[PDB]
């Protein structure tokens, strides 16, 4: 009789953390079960090729200051792209607040 | 001599099925296979660090109600997000009735 | 308490056509209503820029024969493309058939 | 130094109304400015030749039956695609609720 | 021989401004022809049924605090949404900064 | 000085096969690398728990006719969605012919 | 019986135009009809607000080298963005070649 | 009491790479890390079905040529598609230069 669309939910709708619960607070690296969740990788990308450095977080402004690291594939040795501080500052999720 | 462009078959074209399909009925968890149908994950995502909780699920309705539960990087316990009831009420496949 | 998810409907899900309504059957233009319809646009194209001359159709498997012109920014007179026959031969609708 | 990236607000976290607000009540048509919100409508689509007529609507549960209706190309009438109820049963906007 | 292809410019590549070039500054609006750029619209749908108040604006930041309004179709009375603050703050575009 | 972007090439610019090659031609199911190709899955979808049965093919067209099958997760054992036709007819690859 | 999907045809599947017909040869602006072609425009963008100086062009490589200009709302005088060359250089439709 | 939308950062803000630094120069083999991103694969594709050959690359213009090989899956040989040179020539990364 009559069309009724079903609903895919996004991801973001169910899921939020406080920036200090996205990394090692030990190495400062990003967990591997966030970066995906962070940084919008190309479809089939292998993740163990790449690791985020955790430079800066603001608790206040639940935002992250991350730099990239990538694997060489002759060294095998993770390497950074390209120099001190961050590649970007950027707050990770939506936020309700002042 | 004529571009006849080709196509690729839309998943929701093929595959639907009744929501007490969508989860195991003594655990109440959606199973592993149809998470990334119920919800829109992130490229490369690690579904191994989420479950999905069926909080309340309708057959008339062919809705479900899910709370989502997240691997904590350092336990491995899975824990909610952020209370009692569903995070999220939804119709996962298109449907056509009254 | 739960987010419930609306839905936009795809045009698709609500608008079909045999493939003799889509073009003026003496001028062998599709109207002008429809080219946004069988192109994919980009954002803010003036429409009023092309014509689509149909060059073939089938009423068996509901598919069209196209050619585009454009309009010559200078001397405002319709051009082809870049020969005899359709840049593309496609089926605009979906279809539930043999 | 660093890349601090910008954003878009999706119109839908701006934007809800109630389903009543939608149509006139009078000629049970949707308002002409509602169309491309509750249709995705291809880019560039002439939205003068169709119309959305309201077979049903709930106030409890903040959904539209509609019927879409096109301006045939030669007379200038709309006219139905291809019954009696509505093409599509739908929660236009999300909502939090019971 | 071989395929080189093409591209087409993403516009925030090519266009950015201060936060206080983005409205009327006795008024508080957006100015319409930046109302698309910063809200992202369905397609088709028609600007003149809406309006964004600054309510906030924030030069170091580089962020705008805005509030929607639409046009009653009835009364055509701009009312807004849904209390006295922004709805949203955001920071319209990509910044280098500190 | 100049921003010169540079692109990621579509799969479809560079694969192409005749729709013998795409499945087995004892068993007839569509080969497993092939899936993906074939239908838009959802990211992070398990292909161990989908197959394609291929019901129908044509060398003269490129299309094929298939039918999906799913693992049930209690069984284990494939089955298929809801007749004895395929569910689906399509020409999987973009074509210049007749 | 079984579903046979149609398609909408890539607007680049059915055009392409040497570099030196994009622009007006003695004033050296993008013609108008083009700018939506050259840059991805938000939705709705009100494309009279903006132009753009082709500052070099190349026949062999097919390549424009833009600066884009926009609409300041109080003077309606057209400023530059933020030096003497273009902001971009790029290939803008899909080549086939040495 | 103000949505504050966060974001997703793309991959290409944080990485790239001299042209030399993505095959292997003995066998010129993109290495199996970067064909992802080379490549717009369909989600879920098996990348180990496929190979991507370095036929050219410029370090002047920062662009390779590649063929692809895939796996054929009787006999598990890597085979060309469909001659002599690169299927395409493209700039893997965003440029800013001459
Ligand atoms: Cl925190
Ligand atoms: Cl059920
Ligand atoms: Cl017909
Ligand atoms: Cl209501
Ligand atoms: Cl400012
Ligand atoms: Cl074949
Ligand atoms: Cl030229
Ligand atoms: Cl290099
Ligand atoms: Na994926
Ligand atoms: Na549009």
């Amino acid at each position: 009789i009559s069309f009724k669309p079903g609903n895919q939910i996004d991801f973001n709708r169910l899921f939020t953390l406080p920036v200090t619960e996205l990394f090692d607070p030990n190495t400062m690296f990003v967990y591997d079960q966030y970066v995906p969740l962070l940084v919008n990788l190309p479809s089939g990308f292998d993740q163990a090729s790449i690791r985020l450095k955790v430079i800066s977080y603001s608790v206040e402004n639940q935002t992250l200051g991350v730099r990239l690291e990538f694997k060489d594939p002759q060294t095998q040795q993770f390497i950074p792209v390209l120099s001190t501080g961050p590649q970007t500052v950027f707050q990770p999720f939506n936020q309700w607040a002042d």
